[PDB]
């Protein structure tokens, strides 16, 4: 559908000027609806844009589209389509995984990583096993968070090794060791081929072992950095793993943890 926003429950008859431009976020705006006060991203798409990105942009939408039965992947709220745009309503997220390193500083605790590991996965096996669909770019910067404590996957130096002569995990855990360190496992390398160099010729950079990582959060990262990729657990098996299990269930307030990350300067 378009020309129709749905916030919660409640569908709203809205064309694209109902909504008032608060300026860029990071093409994603951030927009507020007049009609109730709603706040929400709007990616919008010129029809004289790149055939390339408007090519990709279509297909993504699609698949967001599909998935609005789970919840560890952005909602779309609307679509508004114009004669010279297309004005994609997005649910409105806090920020990235990036942003919240570098606003860190340094390590993000394994509590949050716990409850982040199970929403990505999750979102990864939904869009394998419902649409078809491998995520080739599983990153900080395509995981949202929110003041509500909810993480979410975004879009649609992480390529595994099998993936240059599944895929997905060896990146969500080069990510995973990324963030519980604060440190790029590649920081050092100039070229992408260089990144490429070293993940086939070194061992997988492993989380360290004096940081109190529980051996629950090691083993899932070094099953995920399987280099033999005939080896990496599927997304059935990864699912049973005793990390995800515990985080399935143990209460932890990201929304709490969001707050006092976002008010540092
Ligand atoms: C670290 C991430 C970052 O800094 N970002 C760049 C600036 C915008 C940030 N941001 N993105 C979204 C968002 C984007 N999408 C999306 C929807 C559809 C498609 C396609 C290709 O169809 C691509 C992207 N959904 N959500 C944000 C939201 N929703 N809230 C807040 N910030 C967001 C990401």
């Amino acid at each position: 559908q378009t020309g129709y926003l749905t916030i919660g429950g409640q569908r709203y008859q809205a064309e694209i000027n109902d909504l008032e431009n608060l300026g860029e976020m990071g093409q994603v705006w951030k927009m507020r609806f007049r009609k109730t006060g709603h706040v929400i991203a709007v990616k919008q798409m010129r029809r004289s844009g790149n055939k390339e990105e408007n090519k990709r942009i279509l297909m993504d939408l699609d698949v967001v589209l599909k998935s609005h039965d789970c919840p560890y992947i952005v909602q779309c709220f609307g679509t508004f389509i114009t004669n010279t745009d297309v004005f994609i309503a997005m649910e409105l997220m806090g920020t990235c995984a990036e942003k919240l390193k570098k606003r860190m500083q340094g390590p993000i605790p394994e509590r949050i990583l716990g409850k982040m590991t199970v929403a990505i996965v999750k979102a990864l096996y939904y869009l394998k096993e419902k649409h078809g669909v491998i995520h080739r770019d599983v990153k900080p910067s395509n995981i949202l968070l929110d003041e509500r404590g909810q993480i979410k996957l975004c879009d649609f130096a992480y390529m595994a090794p099998e993936r240059i002569d599944r895929a997905d995990v060896w990146s969500l855990g080069i990510s995973l060791v990324e963030l519980a360190t604060g440190q790029f496992p590649y920081k050092k390398c100039k070229t992408d081929f260089e990144v490429l160099t070293k993940v086939l010729q070194e061992e997988p950079p492993l989380l360290p072992g004096h940081m109190g990582f529980s051996g629950d959060f090691q083993s899932f990262v070094k099953d995920c950095l399987t280099k033999d990729h005939r080896k990496r657990p599927k997304y059935n098996k990864l699912l049973e793993h005793s990390f995800i299990k515990r985080y399935e269930t143990l209460e932890v307030d990201v929304a709490s943890w969001f707050k006092d990350v976002m008010a540092k300067t």
